[PDB]
């Protein structure tokens, strides 16, 4: 007689999940909604691919926690991507978490829980996003279940630097509906990334869960349009020429020696600091001028106010890690922008 | 549905975890050689026993008929040894990475290139609750996934978090809520620093996605596990099990949060070069520092079997009959024999330690 002290004996409790085909029902993807999920997820496909000479730029909060306030962000957001349209392919950085859970943890800011509200919160936002303004979203993807209350809504997935090694995250990369980019690793690995791509284009067993919000073992197809993300280490940054180089010639002795290379402007690559974020793209902007075909696309953590709180707040302002300001990121991409243009000069 | 489930080919519904729990029953004896197994192998990485904790077994169990003789067979040496060995069974029911050759007990209990996994997990449930509760072994297992062990962790006593998942916030998550000790390794290129990292984040409580006892996605909270330490494994092209490498992780240790985490050696995988004629060589080196009065050592990780080398078993025959007994189809185990040596070895290495501390 053992009186159940062997099971659960550090779990506090469960808050079962709502099942995310009813979600996906309460709150409904609109029609404008899909087309321009279908539309980003198509337009980064070619940059990917080698079939457009565009570049793709992640740009956005570290991390949304204002709905409101981020939906006048991709307003702005919307407006420079169609002015930009020849050069660029802007996909807003619409990620829920990294002092702050996160967005489907705490959608009130106040240190609560409601996993429920917190599901409705984010969905309703990524609706927002894709319908009432109309501009692609790419979130984190952090595991197996919650990618099935928001991948009707999403355009483009990360694979961090702590996950990227992890064969539970490549097997779920090879059954997203989505194009997914592996950052390197912690210490400047490339390497790594390279194993990612190549594992994730292969058919894979995963454990996830239904629609209907049961447990489940997925059979995948693959994911052939998958990419690797330069963020630098954490002694080192890896956006300079001679990085780009090395990381070339491992992709030259790699199994996909197609493999395209997406620059992270922040976190490691400008030593958290924002200020060096223009100076690090004007880098990978020179080498994309020179010629550089290699060199796809850049990350941008841009707000619509520079710096960072804490956590009566600042609006417009992040609240993790550090981003740049909107009149800032409005010369970034137009900088980038030209540099693009003077790229396909040279390859007419 | 041009836009969802795009490269999903499939689902397969699980039997839901309280089922199988309700099928497979896990005996009296079962429970009673579980908790001991907690127990005895926390003492150790709190450093308040001087044993040290076994991690022995084959790489991966494709043969239950086998596993269940392996096991018997260690059962006796860890009564033998009781007093200075903590010896809990490698029951590891998947080899992940690598997609050559077979895709674990749990996909392919049949060992035929099958997929069952309804048929696998009552085949491995099955297989724990005999070797906990039959012959009354402790047994650990990796943690992979945040569903798959709300049907084992009722029969487990330790659990593995590998080199790729060691820096993984969700495996992190996810060790904060297991009710056994976890053993973080270290990073595929040698570095201590993501093991240590993972020890301290897992102590503190989180939430992770997982599923209910019935099989229906929740998310969970989470008390925090202290039962945590590091393993030192190897790198891509280089060994840490030497005097140079403990350490400095020791030293590392000492700049941590904790400076009470406790050091496990994994004397196979990188450490042995995959290459199981040079584990009881790097055994008998991890074996000297114990010996030499270094308590930062808590214990080590054996790829052992009945039979030493390797085999596979993809074509032609179909199955297990042109397979030999005993011997692992994935990686390269230490013979029976060999594991006897090993432990004798590692034993008397305890006694001269506890001489050293009076
Ligand atoms: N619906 C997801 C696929 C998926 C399936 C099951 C999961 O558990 C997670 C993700 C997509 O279209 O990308
Ligand atoms: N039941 C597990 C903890 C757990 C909970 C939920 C899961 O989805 C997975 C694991 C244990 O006691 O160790
Ligand atoms: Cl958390």
């Amino acid at each position: 007689p053992i009186p159940e002290e062997y099971d659960d004996t550090r779990i506090m409790g469960y808050d079962p999940l709502i099942p995310p085909a009813l979600l996906q029902n309460e709150i409904k993807a609109s029609k404008k909604s899909l087309e321009t999920v279908i539309k980003g997820r198509v337009d980064a496909s070619r940059i990917i691919g080698g079939k457009d000479d565009r570049c793709l730029v992640i740009v956005g909060p570290c991390s949304i926690h204002d709905p409101e306030a981020a939906l006048e962000y991709a307003n702005r957001l919307k407006k420079i991507s169609e002015e930009l349209e020849n050069d660029l392919v802007i996909i807003m950085r619409a990620y829920l978490e990294k002092g702050w859970k996160g967005l489907i943890n705490d959608p009130n800011v106040d240190n609560s829980f409601d996993i429920n509200k917190g599901l409705r919160v984010s969905r309703k936002l990524y609706a927002d996003l894709t319908g009432a303004v109309g501009i692609p979203i790419g979130s984190e993807m952090l595991d197996t279940i919650s990618p099935q209350y928001f991948s009707d809504l999403l355009s483009f997935g990360a694979v961090g630097a702590r996950t990227t090694e992890s064969q539970l995250h490549r097997e779920l990369a090879s059954g997203l509906s989505f194009p997914i980019g592996f950052k390197n690793g912690t210490d400047g690995n490339v390497g790594v990334a390279l194993d990612a791509v190549q594992a994730s284009s292969k058919g894979h067993h995963f454990m996830g869960v239904t629609k209907n919000g049961l447990a489940a073992i997925t059979t995948t197809k693959g994911n052939d349009h998958c990419f690797i993300i330069l963020r630098g280490g954490k002694n080192l940054t890896n956006y300079d020429l001679q990085s780009v180089q090395s990381a070339k010639s491992a992709i030259a002795k790699s199994s996909n020696p197609n493999i395209k290379i997406m620059i992270d402007c922040s976190h490691d690559n400008s030593k958290k600091d924002y200020r060096n974020q223009p100076a690090v793209l004007e880098d990978v902007s020179r080498q994309i001028e020179a010629g550089e075909n290699a060199l796809m696309g850049v990350m941008i953590e841009s707000n619509i106010n520079e710096g960072k709180q804490s956590m009566a707040l600042k609006y417009g302002v992040s609240i993790t890690d550090s981003c740049v300001s909107w009149d800032t990121t409005v010369k970034m991409l137009n900088n980038l922008a030209r540099a693009v243009q003077k790229r396909r000069q040279k390859n007419g």
